[PDB]
């Protein structure tokens, strides 16, 4: 009866105009994880997904005093939420 629905939600993620990689995928598994993103700094925002390395994230990503959100923990709720790869592919 407890559904829950808590994953990574309460979260927002912005992404550094393109980080340097497909950022509509990976967005678009985002907004189904219920958490909400953006892709411009005013404020409220303030929080970035990490996926690429040298991505132009590297602004935001590194910020020398903004806060940066992990992507990683961003595909880990994923998957522990979906209960299959993200990828739907890959193999084993």
């Amino acid at each position: 009866m407890e559904k829950g629905g808590e994953a990574l939600k309460g979260l927002t993620f912005v992404i550094t105009g393109e980080l340097s990689r497909p950022r509509e995928e990976v967005k678009a598994l985002l907004r189904r994880l219920g958490a909400k993103v953006t892709d411009s700094v005013s404020r409220k925002t303030s929080y970035l997904v990490v996926g690429e390395n040298p991505g132009s994230k590297l602004e935001k990503a590194r910020a020398l005093g903004v806060p940066t959100l992990t992507e990683e923990e961003l595909y880990r709720l994923l998957e522990a939420r979906t209960g299959k790869k993200a990828e739907e592919l890959v193999g084993s």
